[PDB]
Parts: C-alpha cells; structure tokens; sequence
C-alpha cells in the first residue's frame, strides 16, 4: 500500500524534530523593539518537543520540505513558536519587523 497520510505525517514530525533537536540551542536573532536584537534558542521555549514539533508544522512550506528531507527554515519556525507560545518572547519582541524576518525566510526557503 501506499504510504498513508498517518504513515506521511509520521515520516515528516520525525524529520523536524531532528532538525529542530540538532540545533535546539543555537541562537537566532530576532527584532527588539529598539532597532536592536536579541537571541533566542529552542531552548527558552521549555515546551515539550513533540509540542513544538506540531506548532512547526504550520509554518507554510515546512511539511513539504520536511517531507522532500530539505533542511527547514529553523530561525522562522522558532520565532513563529514562540511567537505563539513564550510570554518573554513577546515582550522582547518586535511583531511588525518579526513579521518581515519570518515572511523573508520562509519565501527564501519555499523559493
């Protein structure tokens, strides 16, 4: 039989929790309310991984990359994570200019 979707979606959520997992502590930077930045990891968001695995998924174009085994736009998924997720993470940020970093990664990784 054909691989099912179940079988698909099982195949991607193990892809992007390798790739998340092989860089969960790097830093990444992101937009501060003062024309500055600041990092963050994975590691801040003190989620479990298969949560974070799930959120990810819905960055558009990541499913299908994970899917094609293409390395996934990491810095935006993790900004759109803890956008969702991490009360620090909002205060620290600026959500107009996170947008344009997010908006410029995904297109540079979706082509």
């Amino acid at each position: 039989w054909s691989a099912t979707n179940e079988e698909d979606d099982l195949s991607v959520e193990a892809e992007i929790a390798h790739q998340i997992a092989e860089s969960f502590s790097k830093k990444y930077k992101f937009p501060s309310r003062s024309s500055g930045i600041f990092l963050y990891n994975f590691e801040q968001l003190k989620m479990n991984l298969d949560d974070i695995v799930k959120e990810a998924k819905n960055v558009p174009g990541v499913t299908r990359l994970a899917h094609d085994g293409s390395k996934i736009p990491l810095r935006c998924v993790l900004g759109w994570v803890a956008l969702a997720n991490s009360k620090k993470f909002q205060l620290l940020v600026e959500a107009d200019k996170l947008s344009k970093i997010m908006q410029d990664d995904l297109n540079r990784y979706t082509s």
